[PDB]
This record gives structure tokens, C-alpha cells and sequence, in this order.
């Protein structure tokens, strides 16, 4: 019923999808009755460092459009001193809500999603971006295809420590993203993150960095999937598999 204008084009709001601090995401319809997602950002209480982090992220989203379809489509935007309006493609659901709603995941679906995550994250690395806070909430299902929605640049399932690499707890390398992606895949395999059993956040951080804390990798029919997991979840980033290596791995390549 409500409406909004973005670069002269009018959009009618269908429903609110997301909500950040000063941001809101809405499912909308244009004049041609085409569906889109509009992200609204209130810049009223935003300082210069915040504004520039927002502008840097918008520029990377706009640039990386061309380089990969595993990155969310950004059709247009309007930016003033009071607000940002971002016209994007609308997803069906984020990966976190999908993983929470669905109990068991198909191995084919899992493999397909993993490929998409690698392609998206690989793309940002080729441009010098290390996300450093990947979690299922950063991925959107858009027509049986996972797409990355953000680059971790803009000032921010927020707070979560379950996908955090041991090197990030000690303190900035593409290997940090590999650990996080490994945690997402571990969740899509075992239905839990590697340290989800630890309630206490301090004890949890202690176990992620603890080399004497053996991560369990229960036996599964996909031995190649178990290997990817063991390779991503190597505490020493030097011993950790890289994205180009993950793309050549049997799990992703072999039918
Ligand atoms: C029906 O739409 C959804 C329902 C539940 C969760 C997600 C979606 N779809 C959606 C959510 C979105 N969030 C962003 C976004 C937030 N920050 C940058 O892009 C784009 C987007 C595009 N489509």
C-alpha cells in the first residue's frame, strides 16, 4: 500500500524483509509489476567513517556485478545526505532461515550451494576483499542459486562467534573466509557448527583457538565432503586449503 521513489521510478511496498540498525529491506513492485528488494538506509545519525564504509561497500557491489552472477544484482541506487535506496534483485529466503526451517538437506543441493559460495567469495578475493565475517545470513537463495549479499565492508545473525577463525580471535587473509565457509558447510553436513555445543562464549573462543581441542568429523557416505571440512577447519591458516584449491577439489568437481 505504501510507496517510494528511487531515481524517478516509483515502487510499491509489498512487505518488510529485513531490518538492521538504521536500515530496512523491503520486497517491492515497480511500475512494470516486476519484483525487487529495496534496502533503505537512514544516514541521519551516521558519521563520516560510517558513510565512507557504506559508500565503499556500494561501489564494490556495483563493480563486482559484472564479474560474477553469485553476487546479488544491484540495479540502481539513490544516495543523498539523509538516505540510501538500493534497488536489488529479490531473493526467496536467506541461507540461515532456510537451514533453520529445513531439517535434512539434499547432498546435491549442499554441493550446488557450496560451489556458489566458493564462486562468490573467490570473486571478492580477486578484488582484494576479505569478508572476515561470513555466516549463512550473508547468502541468499535466488532461484536455486546462492548469492553473496554483502562484502563485510559496511559498518554493522550479527555478533555470532561460531564461524570465527582462530586467527581473528588472536588479533586478515583470504584463509579467514575459508574457515568461515568451512563452518557453513559443517552446519549443512552435521546440522550444527563445529563449536555449537559450547554455550559459554569465552569457553567457545578458548576451544576455537585450542589446538588440543579436536573437532569431531563423524563418518558420512561422502568421504570427499569430510576431507573439504577437515581442510577448511585447519587452525593454522598456512595449513588451511585456499579457495582456488577448493574449486579443484573432488567434492566440487566429481559427479
Ligand atoms: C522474500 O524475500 C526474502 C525473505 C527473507 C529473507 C530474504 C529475502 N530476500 C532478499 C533480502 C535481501 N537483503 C538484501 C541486502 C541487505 N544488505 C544488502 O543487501 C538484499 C536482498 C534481496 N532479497
Amino acid at each position: 500500500f505504501q510507496s517510494m521513489s528511487v531515481k524517478g521510478r516509483i515502487y510499491s511496498i509489498l512487505k518488510q524483509i529485513g531490518s538492521g540498525g538504521s536500515s530496512k529491506v523491503f520486497q517491492v513492485l515497480n511500475e512494470k509489476k516486476q519484483i525487487y528488494a529495496i534496502k533503505y538506509v537512514n544516514l541521519e545519525e551516521a558519521d563520516n567513517q560510517t558513510l565512507d564504509s557504506y559508500r565503499n561497500e556500494i561501489a564494490y557491489l556495483n563493480k563486482l556485478q559484472q564479474h560474477s552472477d553469485k553476487i546479488i544484482r544491484l540495479y540502481d541506487y539513490e544516495i543523498t545526505d539523509q538516505y540510501i535506496y538500493m534497488v536489488m534483485e529479490c531473493g526467496n529466503i536467506d541461507l540461515n532461515s532456510w537451514l533453520k526451517k529445513k531439517k535434512s538437506i539434499d547432498p546435491w543441493e549442499r554441493k550446488s550451494y557450496w560451489k556458489n559460495m566458493l564462486e562468490a567469495v573467490h570473486t571478492i578475493h580477486q578484488h582484494g576483499i576479505v569478508h572476515s565475517d561470513l555466516k549463512p545470513a550473508n547468502f541468499l537463495i535466488v532461484d536455486g542459486m546462492l548469492k553473496l549479499i554483502d562484502f563485510g565492508i559496511a559498518n554493522q545473525q550479527v555478533g555470532t562467534v561460531n564461524y570465527m577463525p582462530p586467527e581473528a580471535i588472536k588479533d586478515i587473509s583470504p584463509k579467514s573466509d575459508v574457515w568461515s565457509l568451512g563452518c557453513i558447510l559443517y552446519y549443512m553436513t552435521y546440522g550444527k557448527t563445529p563449536f555449537q555445543q559450547i554455550i559459554n562464549q569465552i569457553s567457545k573462543l578458548h576451544a576455537i583457538i585450542d589446538p588440543n581441542h579436536e573437532i569431531e568429523f563423524p563418518d558420512i557416505p561422502e568421504k570427499d565432503l569430510q576431507d573439504v571440512l577437515k581442510c577448511c577447519l585447519k587452525r593454522d591458516p598456512k595449513q588451511r586449503i585456499s579457495i582456488p584449491e577448493l574449486l579443484a577439489h573432488p567434492y566440487v568437481q566429481i559427479q
